[PDB]
């Protein structure tokens, strides 16, 4: 083997859903720096117009596009599609909402499963459908530690459900095309200090126990988990299918 | 502890949805005879009547209802609070439907989604809001092995990613509700001979590798499934909570 | 299915090691209440002396033994299936040390390794074969919270590699025994008010951080750790086979 | 980040117990490829002769030692660290042997776990006390899928409970060592061509279903494992520790 090439991208183009944020954008940030072309995805066009100023040349489409639109995410694949063959996807879309069981409203549940999982599966379904053709591919999808096990003291049981349901979606894609050549796996940070937990992060009442229940003592960085992302979309991860990964500080570990 | 009594469930009354076939017909059967009174849920009026008529004076009331109708939800357990306090609730409605990943119309994806989980999410809600209120209550929900492995050698990427995020939804309430004295946990059956699974049964390029693949060799019976949902809804599973009990003849364990 | 017995032992003889205190012992209790005789095996005879004196005719016989002496279990095995076919176990005779990893001794390792998971091999192999030979069988072990994750904040690597072992080793022999009638289950207990943690929950310093972080917030009680063994032994768990069932008060969904 | 560098152990010197072979030889392979000096561990002083001669000047010591053996292991880290800090440990040491339960000597049991078990944690003591005095390490254990479910067809109870307690001890000094800056993770491969299994590849009554239960429908490369190892062992796995990483070809995902 060449383990000095094995982790890079040289010559691919990657498609990442929420590229304008947070983890997202980290990940662009790691796989231009690995060689890789990037298709980036996002329904905020500002987000997207900043991103592609710290990507520069790498950037080989811009798509201001909402995953939970089937319709748009087929679109996209075959916007994507002319301008190069997409041979990686990462969906980092997602959302989250504290919310209480007994006083959720209903379209919070939905909004969070719409996002996190149907609009998963809408994006792997676009991008995976040239893979799949060609025979190679490698998805990575963002999961999370609240698809193993449950958060505290928050509560946001649709946020729990919708990661419980990437998981085995991610395994069931890759189940289904693993003889196909595409694979298909699953990061599952702990808590990461992005856009996402900043407003939670300056609770004490929350991140005190967050970091308390962290083995690690400390939320990861973007660049952590981007790292991770980078190994399973590479072929060093040539024999890793249906994988969920901790990345997590050993949250799982308690 | 009195052993001779604490897997009964005298003085009860429990909630099942789905109960006019398969599990949780079955379900209903045992808790009958263990001593509760009932609560029937499920969409289908025919195969309610024949159950509410198979089960006789356990019954304390017959409701049709979509589980996938929130409103239709929170009606029943109103209804249902009205005739008895119910403390427990047994979330079987659900359904299957077969489709390989690139050829999966959205509407599929949607409703079986919708059932597996909305709906699961919607009876919980709505019959949890008294147990937390009486500090007591215990929650069975029908996941799967499905939320744990892939099935083989059928695609049904969208029942997979449904039965992760029952196992998950079921954490979350668990650890939501411990500290109100509501338990929730899930089995994971196995295959079992049930009409949601009869025509695939029939299909030898099917059901030769699922006996293969299963340590006994047999496809569970219904009331397999229902004694292990008998033991969990009882006293006797006091100390079990976000708990998810595989019962699948070893399936998961190669 | 007749539920009203389905959970009952009438007529079995149970062997359980460990049975003079904690778990093995309430287990004792609960399967002589379930209308089991039982073959009472333990090293400590003044521990015996008490069990037997409280278990009364429920005893088919009381063997002072070790389960790291592989010859002893052979023995005992054979001197219990003289008085009746032993058609259940329950390997409960386990210890747990506290200790640094890296200022260890090599005998508190190995300790620890033959106890919980040689001892249990000895004894499954013993009292197995006479099963495999009936085609017919059941098996408890007693794993642990602690062979999914890891306890804080003491420290006792052997324990949680051996009971890691403990749920493999239940997992190996339920697939090699399946197709012979055996099934071979464990449970994993969150803590649990037995001797065997008893002067650690008189340590604020454990104790504290033990039920904060469990989210029923107490121990369990041994019978609700034995109501889960009699469940699992008994022909109501005839489609359970390789399970490890949490009964930890949500420990490991946080 | 600069991701350039990231999976780089650049001025390292890692420790391989089972370098002589397989896994452990292409581990040594990858690692110094990546910038890092070697300390070669094995019982087989012809396969250290072999590999040393293969690796050159990435060795800084060849060390003819037996796992087993907590006193050689102790010896072989101060050897070791006489040369160079030791700041990666990977142990790789390892065996199997079939054997049915019900006709298992009790020193074929003893001895798979004196390899696989305690000889992992004795070399984690010997390497980890200087890394925990330092306050940095990396180390990476050879888990396997049989850690997480077991095989088929052959029987091989005390490879599954050995690996079982290898997952559980990883995670056990994951916890233990993470507020000291040691991260210790596993693999958990699928099958891989190596000697381990050449005389089972060359049966085709266990290698055709070998390959029938995994997804990719093939064995791993042992380079498809070093390079997962490379992973864990570089900084670009600085948020991940008491991971379990599947590298098995979505054996596991059925
Ligand atoms: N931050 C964490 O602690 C953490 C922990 C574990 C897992 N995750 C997961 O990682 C992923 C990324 O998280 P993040 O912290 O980068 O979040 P973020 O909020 O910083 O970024 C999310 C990005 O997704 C985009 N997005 C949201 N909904 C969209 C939609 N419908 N269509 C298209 N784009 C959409 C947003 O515009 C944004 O740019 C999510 O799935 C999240 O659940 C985050
Ligand atoms: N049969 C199996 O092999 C198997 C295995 C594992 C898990 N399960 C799960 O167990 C549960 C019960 O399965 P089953 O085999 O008894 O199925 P079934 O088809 O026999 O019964 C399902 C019942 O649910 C009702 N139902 C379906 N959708 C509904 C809705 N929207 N609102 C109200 N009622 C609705 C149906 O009318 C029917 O009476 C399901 O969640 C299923 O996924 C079944
Ligand atoms: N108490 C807990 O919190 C807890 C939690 C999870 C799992 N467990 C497990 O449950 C099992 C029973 O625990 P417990 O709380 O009843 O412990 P306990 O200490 O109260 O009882 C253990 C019994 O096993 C006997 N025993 C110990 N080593 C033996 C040997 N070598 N040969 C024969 N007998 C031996 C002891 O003499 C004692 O009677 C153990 O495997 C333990 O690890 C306990
Ligand atoms: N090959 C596989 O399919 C596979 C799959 C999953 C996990 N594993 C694990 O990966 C590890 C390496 O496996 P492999 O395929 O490279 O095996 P291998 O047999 O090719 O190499 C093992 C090496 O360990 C050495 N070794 C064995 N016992 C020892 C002892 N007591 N002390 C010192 N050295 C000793 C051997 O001499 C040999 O050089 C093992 O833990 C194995 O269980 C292997
Ligand atoms: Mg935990
Ligand atoms: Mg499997």
């Amino acid at each position: 083997m060449d383990y000095r090439t094995v982790f890079r991208l040289d010559g691919a183009c990657a498609a990442v859903t929420g590229a304008g944020s947070g983890i997202g954008l980290e990940i662009c940030r790691a796989f231009a720096a690995s060689g890789a072309r990037l298709i980036l995805i996002d329904r905020e066009a500002a987000a997207l117009d900043r991103a592609a100023q710290e990507l520069g040349a790498a950037v080989a489409a811009r798509i201001v596009a909402d995953v939970t639109d089937a319709e748009a995410m087929t679109a996209a694949a075959a916007e994507a599609e002319a301008v190069a063959p997409v041979s990686i996807l990462v969906n980092s879309a997602g959302i989250a909402r504290l919310h209480d069981a007994l006083e959720t409203d209903d379209a919070t549940w939905r909004q969070v499963m719409a996002v996190n999982v149907d609009g998963m599966f809408w994006a792997s379904r676009a991008f995976g459908r040239a893979m799949v053709a060609r025979g190679a591919g490698a998805i990575v999808n963002l999961g999370s530690m609240s698809g193993t096990i449950v958060n505290r003291p928050q509560f946001a049981s649709s946020y729990m459900a919708s990661k419980g349901a990437v998981h085995q979606l991610t395994r069931a894609l890759a189940a289904e095309w693993a003889g196909r050549g595409v694979r298909v796996n699953a990061l599952a940070p702990g808590y990461v200090a992005t856009e996402m937990t900043l407003k939670m992060r300056e609770r004490p009442e929350l991140f005190e126990t967050w970091l308390d229940m962290t083995p690690m003592g400390r939320c990861g960085e973007p660049s952590e988990i981007a790292a991770a992302a980078l190994f399973l979309a590479s072929p060093a991860a040539s024999y890793v299918t249906g994988a969920i990964l901790a990345v997590d500080g050993g949250y799982t570990v308690w």
